[PDB]
């Protein structure tokens, strides 16, 4: 909510074995103050798939990594057809968070 925010547009409802979810976002900052630099993190919990960041690289669970563009894309590639459940978590350097959920096949 404040300070800052994380907007996500439309993803789809399902994925397959060895597609990938392209999965735009762009960084919101809601008020006058706070925030200079920010990390994004991932976590899985239902499914098996990859995320990785529009540089290439691909994300391990719960390490963070420095976000360089307001605007930015993640990819998702499922490595099968069960239901896949994971959350993004963009923080800044004054203890604040905005987490993002994200469901495929349910």
């Amino acid at each position: 909510s404040y300070p800052f925010t994380v907007e996500v547009m439309p993803v789809p409802n399902k994925v397959v074995k060895g597609q990938t979810v392209e999965i735009r976002c762009e960084l919101k900052k809601e008020g006058d103050f706070s925030g200079t630099l920010y990390t994004i993190r991932y976590f899985q919990f239902e499914g098996e798939g990859s995320l990785k960041m529009d540089n290439g690289i691909t994300f391990l669970p719960n390490d963070r990594y420095l976000l360089e563009n307001e605007k930015f894309r993640l990819y998702y590639t499922a490595a099968g057809d069960e239901a896949h459940n994971f959350i993004v978590v963009v923080e800044d350097n004054f203890s604040n968070s905005y987490e993002l959920e994200f469901d495929f096949n349910n």
